[PDB]
């Protein structure tokens, strides 16, 4: 009876070297990020809207052209919601389906339903359009060290649907997706013919991204299973920092500080966390001034927090993956 699933408790990362962090920084675009990752996710994308359909298609594409081997899959379900039954779609792009374990970065792709306001539309840029296009920009900046995964570990991304509740946060309305795909992924057998594991027994390690792009993030260590991984954004962080490699960044204002966070966040991470599968949620705490307001939007996102966050995300993607 194997012991794969035990690995990720011992996996460690292979470390980057100075040239490595220095290539890492310089290889990430923020203004490229912003043109071509970000700017077509600020529209409004609730559940089954036009916007939702138009940014599930910009995801899409911006992996599909990538030279990395992704897997597509459109996950699409119904749910009973406060207006009745809909449907959802998450979007699951993966390297290598069958290898045993993943490394996972996940995120919302839809926006909260907001009635048009005094002609204002809400967008959630931080909530989470940020984070998608980080997403997208890791898989970007880092396609050709992706590429070469063509340890038996992988990278897989997953954008949920419906992670906002339509009405006010309850626990039958939100979470739509990931309730869904967590279900859905507990009751798969992983690998293709194991008699008693599944694909949340392959699942390394779930980095949920969201509230992202506002100044001054303090992102808390809330569980201890991952605390050693919170320690390697710090260590990243902090080397990044000390080599010249950060914009508009102080060790004072660092975005990873020695605290945890002993209350519950609700969040995509929840059907997962609820089932075994380590998180690291990278939420700030407090959330963005600008969280559930018109004013989340473009104008109000701190452009060399995203790069810094970029070049930290993907330093430790690779670390893990050994890249
Ligand atoms: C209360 C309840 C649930 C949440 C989750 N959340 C995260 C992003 N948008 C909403 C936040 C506050
Ligand atoms: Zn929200």
């Amino acid at each position: 009876a194997s012991a794969w699933p035990e690995e990720k408790n011992y996996h460690q990362p292979a470390i980057l070297n100075s040239s490595a962090l220095r290539q890492i920084a310089e290889g990430t675009s923020i203004s490229e990020m912003w043109q071509n990752d970000l700017q077509p996710l600020l529209i409004e994308r609730y559940p089954g809207s036009p916007g939702s359909y138009a940014a599930r298609q910009h995801i899409m594409q911006r992996i599909q052209r990538l030279q990395a081997d992704w897997v597509l899959e459109i996950d699409t379900f119904l749910s009973q919601t406060p207006y009745g039954y809909r449907s959802f779609s998450n979007i699951i792009s993966t390297l290598n389906p069958t290898a045993k374990r993943h490394l996972v970065l996940a995120c919302h792709y839809d926006s909260k339903y907001f009635s048009h306001w005094n002609n204002r539309v809400f967008v959630g840029a931080t909530d989470s359009a940020v984070p998608c296009a980080m997403m997208l920009e890791l898989a970007r900046a880092l396609d050709k060290k992706l590429l070469s995964l063509k340890p038996d570990l992988s990278l897989q991304l997953i954008f949920f649907d419906g992670e906002e509740a339509f009405l006010h946060w309850s626990p039958q309305d939100s979470l739509y997706g990931s309730r869904h795909l967590a279900a859905k992924m507990a009751s798969t057998p992983h690998p293709p013919g194991a008699r008693g594991t599944s694909q949340l027994h392959g699942m390394d390690l779930l980095v949920l991204l969201d509230l992202i792009g506002a100044p001054n993030p303090t992102f808390p260590n809330f569980f201890p299973n991952s605390a050693r991984w919170f320690e390697r954004l710090q260590a990243i962080e902090h080397e990044l920092h000390e080599l010249g490699l950060l914009k508009d960044h102080s060790l004072e204002g660092r975005y990873f500080q020695n605290y945890s966070y002993g209350g519950v966040i609700q969040d995509d991470h929840i059907p997962f966390l609820r089932r075994g599968v380590p998180v690291l949620h990278l939420i700030p705490s407090p959330f963005p001034e600008v969280w559930h307001t018109m004013d989340d939007n473009e104008e109000n996102l701190d452009e060399s927090t995203i790069d810094n966050l970029n070049k930290i995300l993907q330093v430790f993607v690779l670390e893990y993956l050994h890249l």
